[PDB]
């Protein structure tokens, strides 16, 4: 199709700005990570339905990181964005997406990293103001597609309803 470039394999890349990276993860874990190497170490984790509060180990930027996570949703998977602002600091959790299709998306745009949050089929976009936003290198750990920002409405549709 002429709307969705891909699919592409898991890879390390520095995407251009104004492009949504539509991610299609399979199992629970780290979906994607990215950093400006300065003041933003950002990642998205996926959690299966019905997970009571527990510590889990995630491989973030080549080290084991223990995070306290939960998914109280009985039916929906949970994407959590994870952020630390210093290389030696702690990750905090933001912009949860409760999802049935299990699709996620990320974009570098005007000073920010954009992702989706809320509850499908009514998910919206959210953002993280990021120093040198355009330089952020990403590693996707799952298959992904590329869709232009001018076609954002269709990306939102996919987040909410699936492919
Ligand atoms: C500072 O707030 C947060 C965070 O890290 O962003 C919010 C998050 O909802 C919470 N997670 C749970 C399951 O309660 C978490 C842990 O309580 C804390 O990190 C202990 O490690 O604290
Ligand atoms: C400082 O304000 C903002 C920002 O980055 O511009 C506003 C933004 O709406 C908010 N996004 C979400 C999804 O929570 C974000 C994060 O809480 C923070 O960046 C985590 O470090 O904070
Ligand atoms: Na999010």
């Amino acid at each position: 199709g002429s709307l969705l470039d891909g699919p592409y394999q898991p890879t390390t890349f520095n995407p251009p700005t104004s492009y949504w990276i539509l991610l299609a993860p399979t199992v629970e874990g780290v979906v994607i990570q990215g950093t400006n190497n300065i003041d933003r170490w950002l990642a998205t984790i996926l959690i299966e339905p019905n997970v009571q509060t527990t510590n889990r180990i995630y491989n973030l930027f080549g080290q084991q990181v223990t995070l306290s996570v939960e998914n109280t949703s009985q039916t929906q998977w949970k994407f959590i964005d994870v952020s630390k602002t210093t290389p030696t600091g702690n990750y905090t959790q933001h912009g949860s997406l409760f999802s049935t299709p299990k699709l996620y998306a990320v974009m570098k745009f005007s000073g920010r990293i954009y992702t989706y949050n809320g509850t499908t089929p009514n998910a919206t976009t959210g953002y993280y103001s990021t120093t040198n936003y355009d330089t952020v290198n990403m590693t996707s750990f799952c298959d992904f597609y590329i869709i232009p920002r001018n076609q954002e409405e269709k990306c939102t549709e996919y987040i909410n309803h699936g492919l």
